[PDB]
């Protein structure tokens, strides 16, 4: 199941489909894994999130070019963290069209992060402007509201059941919402419920720091965030 190239971990999820896992190393924490995809969409590739670095990203495309050998035409990072963004440099060096929340562009800087080159925008409701994503193919990029981050954005994979809820969405199992410094501790309950309510029939719920789980991981997620308020 899992393939080990590198210093990274890559999953078929579908037959589309693939999570791709690096690991950080946080002093009083351990090595900490984070959790992007990869999309094969026809002749063309789409990546959700980079690694944490850009060592690791630019494994990321080696990994593309020697198992799907198609061109990356985007990636789409999910909020301005470095698990998330931490590897921009890598996809601009290799000429990769990027793409975050304008909010996540906006924090990029002060949060050591390079800015994606184009900005998300999105409607009242939280369904991503579809001017501001051209070309997203399968990808179904929704703003559930702010809970792990103010920015945090997710992901739909059209024809799978596959939805993507970055670090907004923890296991079943998890003991806790994890990294709340940058968190909106009023409104994460109902942001996690926001991106249940996006993707109804998404029976794999993929996320930044746990192996894919079922729908129970929203549910639990919403619960352990209704005790921050
Ligand atoms: C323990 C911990 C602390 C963190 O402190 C930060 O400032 C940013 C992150 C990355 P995050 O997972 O929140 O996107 C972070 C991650 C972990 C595990
Ligand atoms: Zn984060
Ligand atoms: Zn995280």
């Amino acid at each position: 199941g899992d393939q080990r190239f590198g210093d990274l971990v890559f999953r078929q999820l579908a037959p589309n489909v693939w999570q791709h896992t690096s690991y950080l190393d946080m002093p009083g924490f351990g090595a900490v894994a984070s959790n992007g995809l990869i999309v094969r969409d026809g002749g063309r590739v789409l990546v959700v999130d980079t690694a944490w670095t850009d060592d690791q990203t630019a494994q990321i495309l080696n990994w593309i070019k020697q198992e799907i050998n198609l061109p990356v035409a985007l990636a789409v990072v999910t909020h301005a963290h470095q698990d998330k963004m931490g590897g921009m440099d890598a996809l601009h060096a290799a000429g990769i069209a990027t793409y975050a929340n304008a909010l996540s562009n906006q924090l990029a800087p002060q949060e050591g992060m390079v800015a994606a080159q184009h900005s998300l925008t999105f409607a009242a409701n939280g369904w991503v402007e579809p001017a501001t994503a051209p070309n997203f193919g399968p990808l179904k990029v929704f703003y559930p509201g702010p809970g792990h981050t103010s920015d945090n954005i997710t992901v739909g994979i059209d024809g799978t059941d596959i939805a993507f809820g970055g670090c907004l969405i923890k296991d079943s199992k998890a003991k806790s919402l994890g990294n709340l410094g940058d968190a909106d501790t009023e409104h994460y309950a109902a942001s996690a419920r926001a991106f249940g309510a996006a993707f109804p029939k998404a029976s794999m719920i993929v996320m930044s720091h746990s192996a894919p789980d079922s729908r129970a991981a929203i549910t639990h997620t919403a619960r352990m965030a209704d005790k921050l308020r």
